[PDB]
Parts: C-alpha cells; sequence; structure tokens
C-alpha cells in the first residue's frame, strides 16, 4: 500500500464494453492507482480525466480496413461489414498495444475477452491479467453449463439451464453459432487471474458467486455498477459518445410529465431493426397512449426524410403528434432513466442498460436480441422480479437488420401496459425494483459489497506486485 499499482486497461471497440471498463478502471483511480486506457483517439475523448487517470492512444486504422475517419467504434456501425473491420483494426492495434505493454510492463493487465491474445502478453510479463466481458458472473455461469452440458444440437426451442442453482428457463435455444465464437474465448478467460464483473452480488445472487468459484473454479470480482462512478450531470451525459441531443432539451421535457407517465426505449448499440419492426413498435408506442422517449440508431443521419422515407417505418402522422421524443443517435440514457418522469424501459437487456435501470429503479420490459441478453431476460423477470416480458424467441447471431420475425405490435403494446398502466402486478414490481434501488446506491459507496470487494481486489494484486520485486 505504499506504492499504487500500475493497471492497464485495453477495452474492445464495442461501446458496451468500452464504457463499463473505463467506469471500473475509474473505481480504480478514485482508490489511487495510476489507470491507463488502451484504445483508439475518438474513444478516449469522451472519458473524462480523473486523478490518476490517462489514456495511450494509437491511430485508427481507418483506410486500413476501409471506414470513414468518423467510425471508431462498433456504435457507429451499421452494417456486418464494419463489425469485421473493427475487430480487424484491432488485429492491427494488436502489434502496438504489446510493443507498448512489453516496453513499459505494468502491475496487472485488464482486458476483453474478444481480445484473447493478452494471454500471451501477461505470460511472457508474467504479471497477473484479469478478463472483462460486461456479462452478468449469473449469466457467466448459465453460459458454462451449457459449455458443460451442451444442447442436443437438433434441438429448438425453450430449454432449462443445466445443472443450475435455480431452475430457469430460456425462450429460445443460442444459434449454433454462437458456441463457436463464445467458447474460446471463455476458455481463454477462465486462463486469468480473476474475472471483473460490472455488477453486484445482490444482484447477481451469492449462490452464483459460490457456483463460479466451487463448481467451475475461478475468480469473479464484483465491482460494479460502474455507472454509479459517475455522479455529477456531465459525467452522466457525456457516456462512450456525446449526445445526440441537448441534455438540457430532455430534462426540460422530462420535468413537465408525470412521475412514472413515461416509457424509455433504447435497444443499445449494435442493435439496428427492420423498417417493419420499428413500423410495429411505433404503432404500439402511439396505441399504447405513453409518453416516449424512443432510440432509434436505424435512422442517424437521416433527418428531414421525405413523406415516403418516414412512412417505411412510422405510421402515417405519428411525428405530427408529439407525444415523444425520436433520438436518432446517443442518447443520455443515465439522465433520462434517472428523471422520475421514466417508469418503464423498453430493452435488448443488454447488461448495461440493465445496471443502470437497477441503479435507477425502473422496471424494464425485455426484449432480448443476442448474446447475452437471453440469460439477462430471465435474471430480470423470474429470479429478482423487476421486469415483465414482451415474449420473444428470436436469437440472432447478428443483429444487423436481420431478425426475419416480426414482433407484433399487438405483443409489444400487451407488456407496455403491463408495467404503464399500473396494475396489481406493475406495483409491486416497482416496489422490488427500488429495494434494488436503494441497495445499488451504496454498493459502491464506503462499506458495500462491490467497494470492499475491490478493496480485496486492490490488496491481492499489491501482493503479487511484492513478489515480482523479490525476483
Ligand atoms: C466471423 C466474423 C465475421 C469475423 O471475421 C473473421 O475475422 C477473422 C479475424 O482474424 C478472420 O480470420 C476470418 O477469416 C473472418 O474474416 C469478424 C467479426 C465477427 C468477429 C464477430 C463480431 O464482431 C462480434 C460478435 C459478437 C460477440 C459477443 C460476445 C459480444 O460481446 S458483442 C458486444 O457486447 C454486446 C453483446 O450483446 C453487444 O450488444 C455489444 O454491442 C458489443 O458488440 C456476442 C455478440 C456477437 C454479435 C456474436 C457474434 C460475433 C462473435 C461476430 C459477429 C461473429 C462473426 C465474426
Ligand atoms: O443512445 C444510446 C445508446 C446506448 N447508450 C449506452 O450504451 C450502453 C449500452 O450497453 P448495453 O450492454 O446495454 O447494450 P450493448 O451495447 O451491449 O448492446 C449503456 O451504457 C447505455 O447507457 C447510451 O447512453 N445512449
Amino acid at each position: 500500500m505504499d506504492k499504487p499499482l500500475k493497471l492497464y486497461f485495453i477495452p474492445y471497440l464495442a461501446a458496451g464494453h468500452m464504457i463499463p471498463l473505463c467506469d471500473i478502471a475509474a473505481l480504480f483511480a478514485s482508490r489511487g492507482h495510476f489507470v491507463t486506457i488502451i484504445t483508439t483517439p475518438l474513444n478516449a475523448k469522451i472519458l473524462p480525466k480523473y486523478n490518476n487517470f490517462n489514456v495511450h492512444t494509437f491511430q485508427f486504422p481507418s483506410q486500413e480496413v476501409g471506414l470513414p475517419e468518423g467510425v471508431e467504434n462498433l456504435s457507429a456501425v451499421t452494417d456486418l461489414d464494419g463489425a469485421y473491420k473493427i475487430y480487424q483494426a484491432m488485429a492491427l492495434l494488436r502489434e502496438h498495444i504489446e510493443n507498448f505493454v512489453e516496453q513499459h510492463p505494468p502491475d496487472c493487465i485488464v482486458a476483453d475477452f474478444l481480445l484473447p491474445w493478452v494471454d500471451e502478453l501477461a505470460n511472457k510479463l508474467s504479471i497477473p491479467r484479469l478478463a472483462f466481458n460486461g456479462f452478468s458472473l449469473f449469466t457467466i455461469c448459465a453460459m458454462e453449463s451449457l459449455r458443460s452440458h451442451p444442447l442436443p444440437e437438433d434441438a429448438s426451442g425453450p430449454f432449462v439451464i443445466p445443472n443450475f442453482p435455480q431452475d430457469i428457463v430460456i425462450n429460445s435455444t443460442p444459434p449454433a453459432e454462437s458456441k463457436t465464437f463464445m467458447d474460446p474465448l471463455f476458455t481463454i478467460a477462465l486462463k486469468s487471474n480473476g474475472f471483473i464483473i460490472n455488477s453486484f452480488v445482490e444482484f447477481d445472487g451469492e449462490e452464483y458467486v459460490k457456483y463460479y468459484e466451487k463448481t467451475i473454479g475461478h475468480k469473479a470480482w464484483h465491482l460494479g455498477p460502474a455507472s454509479l462512478v459517475r455522479e455529477t450531470i456531465q459525467e452522466k451525459a457525456e457516456r462512450g459518445e456525446k449526445s445526440t441531443l441537448s441534455v438540457q432539451k430532455f430534462v426540460d421535457w422530462l420535468n413537465k410529465k408525470r412521475d412514472n407517465s413515461v416509457i424509455y426505449i433504447s435497444f443499445g448499440t449494435m442493435c439496428h431493426f427492420p423498417d417493419k419492426q420499428l413500423f410495429e413498435i411505433a404503432s404500439a408506442i402511439e396505441a399504447s397512449g405513453y409518453d416516449f422517449i424512443w432510440v432509434v440508431p436505424e435512422k442517424k443521419g437521416k433527418e428531414n426524410e421525405s413523406e415516403d422515407d418516414k412512412e417505411k417505418w412510422l405510421p402515417k402522422g405519428f411525428e405530427e403528434r408529439d407525444n415523444g421524443m425520436i433520438v436518432k443517435g446517443w442518447s443520455p440514457q443515465m439522465v433520462i432513466l434517472g428523471h422520475p418522469a421514466v417508469g418503464a424501459f423498453l430493452t435488448h437487456c443488454g447488461w448495461n442498460s440493465t445496471v443502470e435501470a437497477v441503479s435507477a429503479g425502473v422496471p424494464m420490459i425485455t426484449w432480448p436480441v443476442l448474446g447475452d441478453q437471453f440469460y439477462n431476460e430471465k435474471l430480470i423477470t423470474q429470479v429478482r422480479g423487476i421486469g415483465v416480458e414482451v415474449g420473444v424467441d428470436e436469437w440472432v447471431v447478428t443483429s444487423f437488420r436481420g431478425m426475419k420475425q416480426l414482433v407484433g405490435r399487438d405483443c409489444i403494446e400487451k407488456a407496455i401496459r403491463r408495467l404503464m398502466d399500473g396494475g396489481d402486478e406493475a406495483i409491486q414490481i416497482r416496489e422490488r425494483s427500488q429495494k434494488l434501488a436503494k441497495i445499488t446506491k451504496h454498493v459502491v459507496q464506503e462499506g458495500g459489497s462491490s467497494y470492499e470487494n475491490l478493496t480485496v481486489l486492490i490488496n491481492e494484486l499489491k501482493q503479487l506486485r511484492d513478489c515480482k520485486v523479490l525476483n
């Protein structure tokens, strides 16, 4: 504890994995250790500089992959080809990332599971390495249970998470493609010294800290929700990217509405719905009759469209009825969710949007799409009971307009009203969300669960540093 720790963080160029890992590095920075993010210049611009907080940037190889100069992240990508370029750009940056880390070795490396070449880098440098995927520990347990007990290849439809601490049924089977990409990353990540989770034990469940530790044989570190590291308005409003609309424009409009009278609809980054699907969402939004903040990244840069191009995805007269805000880009989600007017959230069950909703105490309407979201759907609705389900069952591998099954407006509206109409069910769901909200307020504060986990994590990293100094 006499000298601080030198920690490097290598976040992947994805909004869901860049945002949380930098906030997690800000928790290390608040303790007095020298953190350092290693990413591209555009992704490091939005990062507020704390104490000890520094970045090391290598220029994004735009013309090497074939991208415009303004695209250095997966959130600005609207095509499956773009995700390949973001990955290929990460392969080219692998050279200079390894060289910089070899020239100035840190006390510890924290790297994403999407980059599995950090294993050789930390090994030859004989330094402790931490893995990060931004999933829930509950989901990580569920995906390692399917890896030990594979589903029959023919089987499809709902399935039970095998040999779990709690009987849980996921609504659809994962794609066979998902297994071939995920399993190599989990195996390399399990070769790491520890796993960093942007969650707290009161939410994932202690029976899964004991499941991951004793059944799988690996250490996890509940350090989140790291979104709580941003306290001011400017810290909450600038995340990953500058907001598209003025943050005060949202607040002045939300301040005029009642409490729990606004629905926030955002399927996160990397999810783009076809125009038919957006039409069903829009029809179900106006049919519910509730004010809404709808994030539509599918139509960013497509403002003042001709009447033909707008009727492809919106009912005629939808924008004339000013009962909501259609944001075609980044939204201050921490700000919008924090406002007392938002009382419901239509989510893709992404983990960042999930813990941010638990902090703000907003119940969630679940619409999972890919990745860890179909496990998160059941963590929201069955395990913790802070949300209702739409009832979707399409588990795509790519979400870039790839969905082949149309979710009807009668299905969406039915779920929207189950939380906005204030029924007897919705009342106690919002009570269980407020119970977790009060707990979440001080899990990163002194004495909390995730706070003390970071205290233990630092001490063990300091120990390993003191052992290397002997040699
Ligand atoms: C196969 C390919 C298209 C890949 O192309 C290959 O590249 C290698 C490079 O050496 C070559 O050797 C091959 O010949 C070939 O060209 C490029 C892109 C790519 C890698 C994958 C990809 O970009 C992302 C995912 C992604 C992984 C995962 C675990 C995430 O964590 S995504 C992440 O978090 C959440 C998760 O829900 C997202 O919502 C966030 O926005 C953020 O992106 C799960 C989801 C997903 C989409 C699974 C597929 C893949 C591994 C993908 C698209 C497979 C295809 C692959
Ligand atoms: O318009 C948007 C879209 C996304 N986000 C942020 O992007 C992250 C989305 O992460 P999540 O894991 O929920 O979705 P994923 O990016 O994995 O699809 C969260 O921090 C959101 O607050 C935001 O602030 N505004």
